[PDB]
């Protein structure tokens, strides 16, 4: 019926992305991929706080997708038995019965398989939405990753200039929201269901107790920083499935970012910090000029700081003292 | 003195819009229309909630006012004497004296007239504003609307092509602060006066009760869901005078824009999710692909599902699969 | 080493602006400023509430900084031995060491002087940063300012044509958490250390108690109204380190705004309301059409007029009637 090439792909963990290409010369392709969705209780702080979570392919964020555009995108979701509750998954790339999550609801037990014609070039959300008060209780236990759809040409500037990154990663911001019990710890559920009620009351008020890259506070830090070297251009893909954040580089800039993450906008050039809106996926691109540690935030520094919010990039070269110097070290006042 | 011809303009209740022409040879005129205040209590909730609303017209929103550039619009506020207090309007389309809120202070039992010429393309928020804590009191009691500035050569894509819209509707979300008793049940009142002490408390916390289209929890959905066919291009205005939103039609896209909601600069094209802040409103433009349900939402989903702000249309036509497909249903894992 | 001439600049207290040319036929030279830290208690609101506030230069917001692209800014960073904790100071202008904080730590009793180069142009943010858990509470405590790196031709609209301002005025945000006791009043205390506890309890809730201006409620108003005349174009730099806001001249527009605030893209036009994201600075400019009294806010109007977030223009000339006309006076109806 559709006669097109098929290519299996292998999901890898964020903030990892699979191999692709940029600009190809591959027409289009039926691009297969498989998520299993994995409920499990979590640890999300340097405390020993639990989480009930529930997730695609066993990550919060999910794994990105990365496709170009034309191709049709073949997803098997699969809800094992040893889930209790029922799953489905919509993108906001896709057109059509609620972004797909009309045509894949599955109960623990089943699989099913959706295909979707990739029209429109950017970064997308992805994420579950079982119908009424479970579709905001899913996405913010984590049910949700993105998908980046990459114009055939690859990138540009909107100025007929190529933007080729040499390496992209994917930064999943989480608002998870805990409650606490009468002392004032938070609470430990034994089931995603005996915590329903709980943080139903919590999340109806619109705090979260977390916010968190990656899954948990320090998960892209130390040993599991992201790094560069001085001269590579870095692609930044962030999403954020319920809530806005805004994105910062602390010691660097957004060369050239798609705020509302949508490759048929020119980028925007120079930015200090970015806005991703609630329900979306946005993209910024930065070439490193000075090694060191570099803090990658949201700039609401309350919740970088407090409440799980920074990752790091630790960089390798060669610093430069045209652009920055200590001109005289910390010394007593005349 | 302003020798122009006069156009009356009959106003229709969100979320239709009166008659108008797109683009237009017509030349200025000046456009007549006529706002009443009505103060009363209405029910928001499917459990029986009640609320002290202030409208414009018996309406929250207020109903949408169309013109085009150049146009004077002369408005008729009238506060009749069965409401309890004062009541202006300010137009932010609208130069000089606080936009005409200085201008249209009336008591109960009086009337205004306010002239204002319309030299700024694009949607505009309107709204009560009488001087101090009055002023938040009053918008977040219903007291807005908005109006749409058209270009007399209608709109255009920015890159000299016309775009055209087949209908168009206006969503305005309104976020209400209910305050509750000790029980937890939310309280009513006899009269806005005898409301405001608790609702002050609460709005100065900045968290909603509820987050509402169109006045109450499911006012467009059922028989009252938006509707369009495949293939029709529909414009939604989307207006929020206190706090920000953004918007996501499910199952589709934004195709052209405006999120700042000004037709002097170029739309952003195949949008996921926009933003409109908190003082103002936006446009943006599909043309629909697929039948079926969609909800338009705020995409704080936790506000869409629990608080009130969802939406439906509900779209008629062919099915298309080539853009996605159910390759196969549920069934039990291998 | 570096081999350029040197100019002092005399800083002033917002919300002026140091005296500096536009477009400019210098080129790069070194400007040296300087900043000296104050931690003191003061006055926020009308009814005495205190607030152990930390500042540079003993200003919230500190003072803005004006340089044109390709110089070099050396600043002298002081903390007095008078003060009671370490401070640095981090540039979003900047490229390298955590915009200079890293190279920027200083105890009470000490000096240090860093040089870098103003690669980018916008207006920035500048904040204290000195690790961890404080970057927060310094920089919710008053320690931000911003700078502003012009294009050696001056501001364009982007369609090559140039936009002079006659005056700019700089309005920095500050959202301030004030705890409360039993009773319910405002909490004093008789050092920011002894603050601390209290305070971050309090911000992890991400409610302010407070939202001003120029650092007190009423600071931009009466006496310290702005003031301009009819004609006159006017650039208003809004900074917030730490949340968003959403300005708004009421009577007025942005006739050209830089809501991210980088001077590499194109202004947008007509706004009535734009966004300023947390950890940013922007930039609108306005010719005023009327005279009176407009007011500038955040169009969050509970923050506006309730927590402190409005300033006042005073502005002169002649009433344009072809703009806005009461057409009939409050009367009765008939
Ligand atoms: O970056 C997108 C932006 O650039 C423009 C040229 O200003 O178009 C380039 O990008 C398009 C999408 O990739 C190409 O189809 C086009 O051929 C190329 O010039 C803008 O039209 C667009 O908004
Ligand atoms: O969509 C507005 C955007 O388009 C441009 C052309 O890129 O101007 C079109 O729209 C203007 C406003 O309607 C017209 O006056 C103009 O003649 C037409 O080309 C941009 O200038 C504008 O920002
Ligand atoms: O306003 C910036 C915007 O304008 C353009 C022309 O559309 O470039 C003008 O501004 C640049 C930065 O000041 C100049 O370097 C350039 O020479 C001038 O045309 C855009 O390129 C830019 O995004
Ligand atoms: O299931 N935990 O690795
Ligand atoms: O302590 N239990 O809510
Ligand atoms: O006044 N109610 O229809
Ligand atoms: O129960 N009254 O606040
Ligand atoms: O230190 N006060 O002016
Ligand atoms: O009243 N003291 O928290
Ligand atoms: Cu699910
Ligand atoms: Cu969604
Ligand atoms: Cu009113
Ligand atoms: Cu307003
Ligand atoms: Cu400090
Ligand atoms: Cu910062």
């Amino acid at each position: 019926d559709l006669k097109l090439p098929r290519q299996k792909v292998e999901l890898v963990a964020p903030p990892f992305v699979h191999a692709h290409e940029q600009a190809t010369k591959q027409g289009p392709k039926i691009v297969e991929f498989k998520l299993t969705i994995e409920e499990k209780k979590v640890v999300i702080d340097e405390k020993g706080t639990t989480f009930q979570a529930m997730t695609f392919n066993g990550s919060m964020p999910g794994p990105l997708m990365v496709v170009h555009e034309g191709d049709y995108v073949e997803t098997t979701l699969v809800n094992p038995a040893t889930n209790t509750m029922p799953h489905n998954i919509d993108f906001h790339s896709a057109t059509g019965a609620l972004g797909g999550g009309a045509l894949t609801l599955i109960n623990p037990g089943e699989q099913v398989v959706l295909r979707w014609k990739a029209t429109k070039t950017g970064v997308f959300v992805y994420h579950c939405a079982p119908g009424g008060p479970m579709i905001p209780w899913h996405v913010v236990s984590g049910m949700n990753g993105a998908v980046m759809v990459l114009p055939r040409d690859g990138l540009n500037d909107g100025k007929g200039h190529a933007l080729k990154y040499d390496k992209v990663y994917y930064v999943g911001e989480q608002d998870m929201y805990v409650p606490r019990d009468e002392k004032g710890n938070f609470k430990s559920y034994d089931s995603p269901g005996e915590a329903f009620t709980d943080t139903e009351e919590m999340m109806k008020k619109l705090i979260p107790s977390h916010v968190v890259f990656n899954g948990k506070v320090g998960a892209l830090t130390g040993k599991n920083a992201l790094t560069a070297n001085v001269g590579e251009n870095v692609l930044i893909v962030h999403s954020q499935a319920n809530r806005d954040s805004r994105p910062h580089l602390i010691g660097g800039h957004g060369d050239y970012v798609w705020e509302t993450g949508k490759f048929g906008n020119a980028p925007e050039v120079g930015l200090e910090t970015w806005f991703i809106r609630g329900g979306s996926a946005g993209a910024a691109m930065y070439k490193f000029m000075q090694p060191g540690i570099y803090a990658y935030v949201t700039h609401n520094l309350i919740e970088a700081a407090d409440l799980g919010a920074t990752a790091h990039f630790k960089v390798e070269g060669k610093w430069n003292d045209d652009l920055m110097t200590q001109v005289k070290a910390p010394a007593e006042i005349p």
